[PDB]
């Protein structure tokens, strides 16, 4: 009955909560029992009592709706829908034999290993207690009594299994009577002792799991300490131990009984009990293993694998009794367990400090669940490790957050049946390196951590330390007094030396806040105010900006000193006055040409004075200059123009009929000079520097005069630029560093050294110019200065160079090391940060020297007038040392993108902090407020220091005719080349028409192959130990099923196949050597007598099919050069059989295969007139696209993961109107079965030729089947005009990309490899390309 | 906010001060001037003063609700939400501008007029009450009573 | 925004510590040093510290424990300072009230506060909160040192 059931639940809740039966009964159906002080420890005990009862329920079920009514309902349903749990336990495990480890036990054991990741540690608790005076003899007696009483306390650990000794051979009590020492000496020795034994590797191997100890300090103080290996004892077990100790010290007579429930018995019973749940959980985890989050992405000073001896540091916060009370109350009001509160908080802090909000944390569960109540007296390691997946939502109230967290945890508690350890093991087995190095241990049962029994004899817990291995951060909670002890047992040196402290302080602040505030408050933690303050300081630096039009200063200068040198060129030099007059003439021409304030103007000129004048006149006319390198291709030019909405294009070409009106700059120089520059508001658009754009359409960064001038001022005031200075305009016009060159330098009065167009990348020229003109200021991407510096000092003199700006690409740490001896005394290297979209720059690290701790030259302080924010994916500012998205803000931001409002909105985001560019740069603040830039998560990459979005190069390839999809990457090596990958489009069509002259094959060939299989199976099975057990079983079954009892026949088999007794002897000897030498499976393909395609080339009359496939190469009849390619070369074995006839006059042969070594063997055995190219990592060079009139595949198309793969590869490799030649296996070859079994590959790859031709037509080819049908189907198909060609590709990339971002090396794939997420595997591709390089 | 959250040093009073302003925030703490909506107000703009930083109280002792109400959060962190009116100057100085609400000063000590009103409403025979600080040199606190008449037949 | 960020971002002078730390440090350094000055009498750092510690020990004897709210309702003087330093020293949180504070409002505060204890000139364990005589507390055993408090407390 429901009511009776309610009564029973009342009874259990009374028992568990320690409340009156009546009172409990009073609790409403709808009353939240976590509201009534229930916790997960109690509720797992209730779940166990319901399971004993037979009313089996999932803790998830109970704890998702933790109210009487819900449970009642559930139980009502369960009683008829749920099975009982009356599992018959094993009667007993021998109580003295080595028995199996618990999962958690296993984990802790594995950690002891020196070679284990962050291991080499005990997993022991060290406890510390303070008491005035206690008898050492009583303590020793109590320690030995507890060891004898509790089997587990004397448990030896070996070979991944645990054995309980009668009496351990090693000491149990460590007495250090230091009453004779000085107070200072005693304290120092104690400190040493603490720092030793708190981290001690307990001799578990000798039963030393438990080691009590005492120090008698001379100041009349006895410091009880307890080194307990949690291998042995759960921390609830530790407190039990505490209790036991206290009783044995005060009165061992009152020790009730040694618990009879032997731990091995417990383990066996528990295992048997959980088997079902275990399997369920395993299925759960397996369904979620690929989607598990990684470990918390916390800042790590030192790699955990790099820590040989991890020292633990506790961060302790004793939550007051009132605080505890408040937490409890609030948790109750919000319908959550206090442990979920703490855990939620912990998770939040992690997330905030974690690059990823989603992470794993090891939640040790209380898992004491057995039939015998006496189990709550046992001292064993009753823990079970929960692999808690936590996905902290940002922006939600802590109420929401906590609720979510609880739900997750409660759901996972059931799933914990399948241990965390095994989850992780499967992750490694599945290639997932994921782990849970962050522990959350909520030991929150209100009896107090330190039992009364213990408290009476000795003082409450003074200090403690965990040593959990493989654990970064062992978070624990203890009932200290009536309060809560917040413990962060972090690893010394693992984290930044100041990190853990900070993070713990934030944790404590959040908890306290919870205490004193409603949970409707945001879960998003505030930054540690120190951090925020620092960053505010960095961000708030006043703008140096004398808010003005970007051209103002230059013109000012020119009026002040028109005769002053402004520009320096190949030989000529241009004064301020001349440059200003030319710019004003250009501006007058533009206004005559219809240009007007703020109207976008394209500037496509070779580098030189006219370029400068054009830009200046653009600005002067009130317009916004859209710089484009003359090198800019027509197509991308058009794209830019269109996107830009460019009113006009200044060029060396007069073409009003162009897309935009295109004017000759020289004709504009003939125009009437304006009296003065058009009055522009500083806020007006200055330039539209076209960044590369991820969709393929180039993106225009519309930077205001205000913004550019802000940056320039910020840097001018710092560089102290003056008239005497001279810059070098190495920076392209369409690279915004030139904005500082032009405007900055000229406004300051500094002269500009202008490399010629031909000098755009000429380091020698640069050097010469520098030397000649005494250049005092340099400004570039570091890629250009590295190039410069490549020149010897003698060949290149930089000693005039007063200061250096390097920016917009990674400045290598040794580059200041090269530069200081080269440049002027007082070197003044500045490294500057921030994207095109923040004016020019947004940071400055001065580099008077590189300190050792820089992993890269950081972004320094933000420049004056602008700022940085490092943010989570959610937009919330990340703490210090925390990797997040760099957010540039301030006066220096671009107005947006030119004609991309959407993207502008996306990127130039808003906040209560203002406007922010949202760079997609990764980076982190440091504790000193420096800002480490950390590269990029995305497709924006640096090539030759220039900015390229790989999605642009990919889209410029996909624009190409015959391209389906493409991938681009920056490759390794010194070159640091861009490269890319192609996915052809094959134009699928209906070419399934087929005719088949199947008159040649006969069943005698099948019988003959069966006989040869019999011979080889007998040859190897006479020495069967060379195979493995599975291969032995398979070969034994085959000896009949494919050789003897299926198709028995005569020895005529050999005379039909071709290979005679000598060939069979060679095959057998090679097979025996292959298996004995451990060279399988690779060396099988190196043998002509054993490779499946090689044997298929002779056995099923494969040589005749090879001869016919060798026909239709018309080079001798054509009397002209022909190019032929092979996709299934491998070791060139069948080719070794047919090469002499294959090499027809004028025939050019190339060999392909997805292996370097096999093709090396093929080249070794085949003559020199044959080209060999490896599909390195399955990667096809683009050079071979559409280059071959004929393509050949031989008895290996099935070996490809899909016939579509090889068919697409051949179609791409075929010159238009070229013909594929293909022989493939439709029916299994019994000897090829042995070959595949040596390869251990499935014979299911094969299919009949109708499917082959269907796929081939789906590949766009038009097939014709020649002969031999079922055994060897000789198919030849024509390839249509895919349009793919190296030449063609090149042309297209020339048409659509500047030479700075064309792939220098180009590749091809039938299909892109995919990441676990289903996205393009760009890493893999990158790697592939890199390897392909050489 | 701990004890204090600003410091104006006063070596001399420049004529432009209509009141001695809150100066700079004290080290380790901060001020925000916000709209009713929580967004920061520009300079010279009258808004709610938001104190923040290391100096904030943990909250109210046993008033989580009120704590939440007052000690509000933002992307800028934790803020007390004083109900002081005030404005930032162009120089960064923070003119405090008194209060819109019932929190008022008597003998320099802090009184909420809603307390004095509720302490009168607690009185037998009181329906509703109003309190205010009065004019004159005394700057006295006074209050007004609304009797409850026990209506009957 | 920049200006205000500057204002707000001033680094914390805070040597993050328990509020009582410094005084005890001083006391240890110079116990003889004059700490308080009263009507006629003067109290040394040492004396004050001792008194505070005695108070603290009495508090902990009275069941007081870290972070637990303690009412301090004493006439202004050395005893009142001693009382709050001991409250702090005990690990507790002092809830100061004027002796002038009326019974009703006192009760209100006490209730609201969840005050563990009330330091007074009056011994009345039967009060709403356990009410202790400061003088009696002064007779309590002095603590070796202040209870170690986390600054966040
Ligand atoms: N010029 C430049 C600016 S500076 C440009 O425009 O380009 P970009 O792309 O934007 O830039 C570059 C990239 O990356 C980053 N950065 C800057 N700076 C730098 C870098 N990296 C490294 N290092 C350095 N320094 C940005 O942000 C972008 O993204
Ligand atoms: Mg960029």
């Amino acid at each position: 009955s429901r009511t009776a059931l309610r009564d029973w639940l009342t009874e259990q809740l009374a028992d568990l909560l320690g409340e009156p039966l009546a009172d409990v009964r009073a609790l409403a159906d709808d009353d939240d029992l976590l509201g009534c002080g229930l916790d997960s420890i109690r509720l797992m005990y209730l779940q166990e009592r319901l399971r004993a009862r037979g009313s089996t329920l999932d803790f998830a079920q109970l704890a998702q709706r933790p109210c009487l009514g819900a449970w009642l309902d559930l139980l009502a349903c369960a009683d008829r829908l749920s099975a009982p749990a009356t599992v018959a336990l094993p009667t007993a495990q021998d109580r003295d034999q080595p028995f199996e480890l618990s999962s958690v036990q296993q984990a802790y054991w594995l950690g002891r290993g020196a070679g284990e990741v962050l291991g080499n540690v005990s997993c022991h608790a060290f406890l510390e207690f303070r008491t005035r005076d206690v008898d050492p003899q009583r303590l020793a007696a109590a320690a030995e009594c507890v060891r004898q009483r509790h089997p587990m306390l004397r448990a030896r650990f070996l070979d991944g299994r645990q054995q309980i000794l009668p009496t351990p051979p090693l000491s149990c009590f460590d007495l250090q009577d230091w009453r004779t020492l000085q107070v200072d000496e005693a304290e120092r020795d104690w400190q040493a002792l603490r720092d030793w034994r708190a981290h001690e590797c307990l001799a578990v191997e000798r039963g030393q799991v438990f080691l009590l100890g005492l120090v008698r300090m001379p100041g009349g103080e006895d410091r009880l300490w307890l080194s307990l290996d949690l291998l042995a004892a759960d921390v609830e077990s530790l407190r039990l131990l505490l209790a036991e100790l206290g009783v044995a010290y005060l009165a061992p007579e009152r020790l009730a009984e040694p618990p009879a429930l032997h731990f091995a018995d417990y383990l066996a019973h528990r295992a048997a009990q959980r088997a079902e749940a275990a399997a369920r959980a395993r299925d759960y985890w397996l369904e979620r293993l690929p989607r598990l989050p990684d470990a918390p992405a916390l800042p790590l000073a030192c790699a955990p694998e790099s820590i040989r001896q991890p020292r633990t540091r506790r961060l302790a916060f004793q939550l007051s009794a009132g605080e505890s009370r408040r937490l409890e109350r609030l948790a109750a009001q919000h319908g959550v367990t206090l442990s979920s509160v703490f855990g939620c908080a912990f998770a939040l802090v992690l997330a905030r400090w974690s690059e990823s909000a989603e992470f794993l944390l090891n939640v040790p569960l209380f898992d004491r669940h057995a039939d015998d109540p006496r189990i709550g007296e046992v001292i064993a390691d009753f823990t079970t490790l929960l692999l808690l997946e936590c996905r902290m939502q940002a922006g939600v109230s802590f109420a929401e957050a906590v609720k979510s967290f609880q739900r997750n945890l409660h759901g996972a508690i059931d799933h914990a049946a399948f241990p965390a350890l095994e989850v992780l093991r499967e992750a490694r087995r599945q290639g997932q390196p994921r782990s849970a190095p962050v522990v959350f241990a909520s030991n929150l049962g209100e009896e107090g951590f330190v039992p009364a029994a213990f408290r009476d004899a000795f003082g409450d817990l003074h200090d403690m330390l965990s040593q959990t291995p493989q654990v970064w951060l062992d978070h624990q909670l203890y009932r200290v007094g009536d309060g809560i002890l917040l413990a962060w047992d972090s690893v010394v040196g693992l984290f930044p030396e100041g990190l853990p402290e900070t993070m713990f302080e934030a944790y404590v602040g959040l908890l306290q806040r919870l205490c004193d505030s409603a949970w409707g408050q945001p879960a998003d933690l505030p930054l540690p105010w120190a951090q925020q303050a620092r960053r505010a300081l960095l961000n708030g630096q006043p703008a140096c900006a004398t808010a003005r039009t970007l051209h103002r200063d230059f013109f000012l200068r020119a009026a002040e000193a028109p005769d002053a040198d402004a520009l320096l060129y190949r030989d000529q030099r241009v004064t301020r006055g001349e440059l200003a007059e030319r710019a004003l003439r250009i501006a007058g021409g533009l206004r005559e040409a219809g240009v007007r304030p703020g109207d976008a103007v394209e500037v496509s000129l070779p580098r030189g004075p006219q370029q400068v004048a054009a830009v200046f006149g653009v600005l002067a006319a009130g317009a916004c200059y859209v710089p484009l390198d003359i090198d800019q291709p027509p197509a991308r030019r058009r794209l830019i123009e269109e996107a830009a909405g460019v009113c006009l294009a200044i060029t060396e070409e007069d073409d009003p009929q162009a897309l935009p009106p295109r004017l000759d700059v020289q004709r504009l120089l003939r125009g009437p000079a304006l009296a003065a520059p058009v009055p522009l508001a500083p806020q007006a658009s200055a330039y539209v520097i076209y960044t590369s754009g991820s969709t393929g359409v180039p993106k225009g960064v519309e930077v205001s005069h205000a913004a550019a001038i802000n940056t320039i001022d910020a840097l001018l005031d710092l560089l102290r630029v003056n008239a005497s200075d001279r810059l070098l305009a190495v920076s392209a016009l369409d690279f915004d560093l030139s904005v500082f060159d032009l405007f900055g330098g000229l406004g300051a009065g500094a002269s500009l050294v202008l490399p010629a167009q031909e000098q755009a990348r000429d380091a020698a020229a640069w050097a010469e110019a520098i030397q000649r003109h005494a250049v005092s200021l340099w400004n570039s991407a570091p890629a250009l200065l590295e190039m410069a510096l490549s020149l010897p000092a003698s060949q290149a003199d930089y000693r005039s160079l007063r200061a250096v700006l390097l920016s917009g690409d990674w400045v290598a740490l040794d580059l200041p090391g090269r530069l200081r001896p080269r440049c002027a005394e007082g070197c003044r290297l500045h490294v500057l940060g921030g994207a095109t979209e923040a004016g020019i720059w947004s940071n400055l690290q001065s580099v008077d020297t590189v300190p050792p701790h820089w992993r890269s030259i950081p972004y320094g302080r933000p420049l004056p007038g602008q700022a940085y924010r490092v943010v989570d994916t959610h937009g919330r500012d990340v703490p210090d040392l925390v990797v997040g998205e760099l957010w540039i803000g301030g006066a220096s931001l671009a107005r947006g993108y030119r004609n991309d409002p959407e993207l502008s909105a996306r990127r130039f985001v808003h906040d209560a902090q203002g406007r922010w560019y949202r760079t997609g740069d990764r980076g982190r603040y440091w504790g000193d407020g420096t800002l480490e830039f950390l590269g990029r998560v995305d497709q924006q990459v640096k090539v030759r220091g220039q900015r390229i979005e790989l999605g642009e190069v990919e889209a410029a390839l996909c624009a190409q005719a015959g391209v389906e999809s493409a991938c681009a990457a920056v490759l390794g090596g010194g070159v640091a080349s861009l490269g890319a990958v192609l996915v052809p489009r094959l134009a699928p069509r209906a070419e399934g028409s087929m005719d088949l002259p199947a008159a040649q094959p006969f069943a005698g060939l099948a019988e003959a192959e069966a006989v040869l299989t019999r011979e080889i199976l007998g040859a190897l099975l006479e020495a069967p130990l060379e195979l493995d057990d599975g291969l032995r079983r398979r070969w034994l079954d085959w000896l009949a099923d494919s050789a003897a009892s299926a198709l028995p026949s005569l020895d005529e088999a050999l005379r039909r196949l071709g290979w005679q007794a000598a060939g069979l002897t060679a095959m057998g000897n090679a097979l025996r050597g292959l298996l004995a030498g451990e060279q399988a499976p690779a060396a099988l393909l190196l043998d002509p007598w054993l490779a499946p395609q090689a044997v298929a080339a002779r056995l099923p009359d494969g040589r005749e099919a090879l001869a016919r496939l060798l026909e239709a190469l018309p080079t001798p009849a054509a009397g002209e050069r022909l190019r032929v390619a092979v996709l299934d070369t491998r070791a060139g074995l069948w080719l070794d059989q047919g090469m002499a006839s294959l090499l027809r006059p004028g025939l050019e042969l190339t060999l392909f295969e997805r292996s370097r070594v096999l093709l090396d063997a093929a080249a070794t055995r085949l003559p020199e007139r044959i080209v060999v190219q490896a599909l390195d990592d399955g990667l096809l060079p683009a050079e071979h696209l559409g280059r071959y009139d004929r393509v050949i595949s031989f008895a290996a198309l099935h070996a490809y993961e899909a016939s579509r793969e090889g068919l697409a590869l051949a179609a791409a490799l075929l010159r238009p109107q070229g013909r594929l030649l293909l022989v493939d296996l439709l029916c299994e070859s019994p000897l090829a079965l042995l070959g595949a079994a040596l390869l251990d590959d499935r014979p299911l790859r094969l299919a009949e030729l109708p499917s082959l031709l269907a796929d081939l037509a789906a590949a766009g080819l038009a097939p014709r089947c020649l002969w031999r049908s079922e055994r060897i189907a000789l198919v030849e198909a024509l390839a249509p005009g895919l349009g793919l060609d190296a030449a063609a590709l090149q042309a297209g990339l020339e048409q659509r990309l500047p030479q700075a971002m064309r792939p220098e090396r180009l590749w091809c794939l039938p299909s892109l490899p995919l990441n676990g997420n289903g996205k393009v595997d760009r890493r893999r591709l990158a790697e592939s390309m890199t390897r392909a390089l050489g």
